């Protein structure tokens, strides 16, 4: 069957990955966190529009995006929404909303980094221990399956923090990112970070959803109403269209 | 409740649009189907173990109108270069996106058109806007140009757009941009896309509704993609430039 979300309480998973969900530490005197971000304008127009009751719920330190999967198959959330890609093995397991946006990753290095592209990691110009792959993610599984037919011999990275940390460290020469973060970083955290090479992996993010959901209609409906009016490219532009970065 | 596909037999729509599915009469006639489509139905099979019984929607078939047979039963599934849109998504699913989309306008070279603000604007009679009638073009003309008004130059086929445009009975018309740059780039010489694209969108499979094989087929669409079968089916079927 299928119905309307009006009226119905959901656990929505989110997961912190700046401009999408963005987690500040306040104290108002006591302290809390505030979530702002291109996810929670895309929940208010949601919640506004299909009547549903969010409750939002941020994915602890360090959880993958398919640890919050996997915790969403196992009954933790009702929907999660976020820079989260849309995979076969994902697939087997929960359902997806019509795509929210497309994505494809780039590579992020130092400048400065003699690289010039996916060629070079591929040809094995730097150790691939060396290479940093967020563990976890849609670009591990790119990277087993092109790069290293299988063996986890990558340098292992739980957030963007210790990408970060070890990029600029020294510690690794690489990383992969989807290109809206990818480019978001590169132009307004880390100025001396840069992008190489030509994009790859094209592919989409989608909200996840339990399988053979009474409610996956309604969201598809109100979602690609929003891509249609316009919606989702406002939001894309009023969040990544920003450049701090001289 | 779900199920695999292996030895089911769907009905597959498929509508005429080249290069996605290429019609041919040959002879005593009979019909030769080639294309992306064709393709991507013979990939899809062979991962899946479904019997195939491919269909072709009758001559002037709307796109509006395979996605309304689909949900009146005369397909299980239908596979082409179909937009997904709201209205469409209320009466039936759609897979995993195939490709992303979007859309240009299409006019004869030497046309001062700069873009759609043109159109917006009222630079072109209304009755020289040719529009193909139950498409995703009519419905973004009726949304954001015409506010709800069917004032256009209505179009039944793509045949009949190329003839109104290259007659000067239209001035311009909407397509998708695989298929507009396809024409204009190898059938066509003398006509030319103008302005960014618009309506960004997506082509999926349509199915039934609360399909019971939702999951086996967009996992395996979802496999496609990630093993780079979709890029070299796009590639195969649209890299072509017989234009000079
Ligand atoms: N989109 C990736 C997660 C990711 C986000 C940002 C940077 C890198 C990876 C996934 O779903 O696995
Ligand atoms: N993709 C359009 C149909 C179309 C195909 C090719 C060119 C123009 C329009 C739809 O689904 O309505
Ligand atoms: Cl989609
Ligand atoms: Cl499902
Ligand atoms: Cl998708
Ligand atoms: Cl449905």
């Amino acid at each position: 069957g299928s119905a309307r979300l009006k009226g119905i309480t959901l656990r929505i998973g989110v997961i912190e990955s700046v401009p999408f969900t963005i987690v500040a530490n306040v104290i108002d005197g006591r302290n809390t966190t505030k979530l702002t971000g291109y996810v929670l304008d895309l929940i208010e127009y949601l919640r506004d529009k299909m009547g549903f009751v969010a409750d939002v719920q941020l994915a602890p330190p360090n959880t993958s995006y398919t640890g919050l999967v996997l915790a969403l198959a196992n009954g933790d959330y009702d929907i999660a929404i976020g820079d989260i890609t849309v995979t076969s093995a994902r697939r087997e397991i929960v359902a997806f909303s019509n795509s929210i946006s497309d994505n494809s990753m780039r590579i992020l290095m130092r400048k400065g980094t003699l690289i010039d592209g996916m060629d070079d990691l591929k040809n094995g110009k730097i150790p691939y221990n060396r290479i940093g792959i967020r563990i976890g993610t849609a670009g591990e599984d790119y990277y087993l399956r092109e790069i290293s037919g299988g063996s986890r011999n990558f340098y292992p990275l739980k957030s963007r923090q210790e990408m970060y940390d070890s990029l600029l460290a020294g510690i690794i020469d690489v990383s992969f990112m989807d290109i809206g973060t990818a480019e978001y970083v590169t132009n307004n955290i880390y100025c001396n970070l840069t992008l190489v090479g030509e994009d790859f992996d094209k592919s989409t993010f989608g909200i996840v959803t339990p399988k053979e959901w009474l409610y996956a209609k309604d969201l598809d409906v109100n979602i690609l109403s929003l891509r249609e009016t316009g919606i989702l490219d406002n939001l894309k532009k009023k969040w990544f269209q920003t450049k701090a970065c001289p």
